[PDB]
């Protein structure tokens, strides 16, 4: 019943960056609906105040696999090399991580939605999702799984290593919804 002590994040950026610097959110837009619909992320206004994570490692693997498959399709069509490297970061959650579901229900029951119209064509999703407000320090980042895909040979290689900067502290995600 406790909030998760560990969450996961798929990101394209390599540990030389992330292990040293942590994750910082795009900007100061802490509207939960705009984030969960994807409107404030990289593909939208790139100003979200949240860093998305999941209590489900499988969720982040599916996400990684989708991006890898896009590279595979690009090579098959002559519009890419097929090369892809994706990373799944294992992260210790603390009180600055908020459950997406509870944050979403509170938000939309108060200010409402506009389904399909917040981002265009997007519904708000949130199942195993946890939102870190503004930043995840490098000290929270435990390890990474590196998935390397050779675009021409098709071989996929997976390796794992820990972050020297990780600090073992006793924390878990916030039990409460995010409120602005
Ligand atoms: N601060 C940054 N600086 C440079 N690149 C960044 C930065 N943040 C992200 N990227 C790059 O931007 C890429 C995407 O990271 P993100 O914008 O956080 O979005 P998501 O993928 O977590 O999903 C966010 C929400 O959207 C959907 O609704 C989801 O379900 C979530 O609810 C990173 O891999 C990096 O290449
Ligand atoms: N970037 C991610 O791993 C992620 C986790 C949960 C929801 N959306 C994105």
């Amino acid at each position: 019943g406790d909030p998760p002590a560990t969450v996961y994040r798929y990101d394209s950026r390599p540990p030389e960056d992330v292990f040293q610097n942590g994750f910082t959110a795009w900007g100061n837009n802490d509207n939960v609906l705009e984030h969960l619909t994807g409107r404030s992320s990289q593909v939208g206004s790139s100003n979200s105040a949240f860093v998305s994570t999941s209590s489900s490692r499988r969720y982040t693997e599916v996400y990684l696999e989708h991006r890898m498959q896009e590279a595979v399709e690009a090579e098959r069509a002559g519009r890419g090399t097929g090369h892809f490297i994706g990373y799944i970061y294992e992260v210790r959650a603390d009180n600055n991580f908020y459950g997406a579901a509870s944050s979403y229900f509170e938000y939309v029951d108060t200010y409402g939605d506009n389904a399909g119209r917040i981002l265009a064509g997007a519904l708000a999703t949130y199942q195993s999702e946890y939102l870190a407000h503004r930043r995840i320090p490098p000290e929270n980042i435990r390890r990474v799984t590196r998935v390397y895909h050779n675009g021409i040979t098709g071989e996929t290689t997976t390796t794992e290593y820990s972050n020297a900067r990780y600090v073992s502290q006793q924390t878990r995600a916030n039990p409460n919804p995010y409120t602005s």
